[PDB]
């Protein structure tokens, strides 16, 4: 998947999928992934 969940790639806080990279969604954790 996209680099929003790797060791040194902590996720991005989001409220919608548009806050995230392409193909990534805003998860229930409130973070991109």
């Amino acid at each position: 998947g996209c680099p929003q969940g790797r060791g040194d790639w902590a996720p991005t806080s989001c409220s919608q999928d548009s806050d995230c990279l392409a193909g990534c969604v805003c998860g229930p954790n409130g973070f991109c992934g």
